[PDB]
């Protein structure tokens, strides 16, 4: 029930130096890139010679600013500039002058969740 | 024809600190994490409100203790062992005491390509 | 009691995006490069315009041949080689054919303490 | 004359997976993380039993708010913080409102250099 060396997850590292091989009953743990969230359990185990599931390192959200001018939007906190958002961080928008948040607009505060940001959107 | 902030990518970070604006004309730069291989142009550049396309990193390939012992083979070099090897290098297998290469057999020696390893078989 | 943005730490990273400025009582975490481990808290706050002392990566430990040679040992577990060893992991070491642990020798099992290991010697 | 494993360095990172033994000639190559500038040769070289000379990782600098609000300066280009810079980069400040660069004073537009900026200096 030995296992290999534990597997690679994109934007995530282990913890540890690989070993060429590993007892069952091992454990070794990720740890994802700065504005990447560990989504899950970050320990890794070795039983009957497979490795359990590694955890997703979900991706931060970049601010757009071609859907920003199609939406008439801009930050809200020019001194506070999210221009990279964490999944679960939040961002706020403000109409551009002269605008009005639109009807079924989503809320000018929206969540990040991995590279996905819904932009509210203004009317003049 | 200004950019907004550059994009991440997989496995890889730009080299400076990103700004909420870039005039036409400037650029940045991606590098890949330790164990992956930047393919294409490094460089991104802002034209016409929109940035290049940037480089992808490619994946290091990961040894796998269950087709080793399946195909009948192991690291020839065991003070060297490239237990997680870059794109387009090379990996060196042997086969196991009392095996020999099959026929149709790929090569002992095989290349690393963005994950994946082309594994030699050996038969009793 | 605004704060700037908070201090780059050698071998670690703040885990969101940096910001110009910061409230007083905001908060942000680092998290150490992959075989470095955070000592102390890794959160650091704003109060009174400066941030809290941030955490320390304590140096992961590397094996020396030139050492090894010299006190005439050699990792015990060929398959389990720690080439770099976690600041609190230990490395276990056996003499060499023909020699015996000498009086006064650290033990065979080490202990890395940001990248100190104290190396066990064996005489013939 | 072979070498060990290379030595790890502060704020980089080498490019490929760590042997335990390396031969004469053998090369490997180091990267600095992102906003660290890579400082001389990126390669070294075993030869005669020991590595050559790593490559320094040159720090990057972050603005300190408490220093401009003593100098009475601010960065000039509001959509453009550099918040951090790095090595080689510079960074433009401006007076404040109702204030002149004082005699002797850094010029406003100053040059990283490995964690340090000299800023410049306003008076009333």
């Amino acid at each position: 029930g030995k296992c290999g060396p534990p597997p690679p997850i994109d934007n995530g590292d282990i913890t540890s130096f690989p070993l060429s091989v590993y007892a069952p009953a091992s454990s070794v743990e990720y740890q994802c890139q700065n504005l990447y969230q560990l989504e899950g359990n970050k320990r890794i185990t070795c039983r009957n010679g497979q490795w359990s599931e590694p955890p997703k390192c979900l991706h931060p959200c970049v601010i757009s600013r071609e859907i920003m001018e199609n939406y008439n939007i801009a930050l809200r906190w020019t001194a506070k500039q999210k221009l990279y958002s964490r999944t679960g961080e939040s961002v706020e928008f403000v109409c551009k002058r002269g605008y009005r948040l639109s009807s079924r607009s989503h809320t000018l505060r929206t969540t990040c969740w991995d590279g996905k940001l819904e932009y509210p959107t203004c009317a003049k």
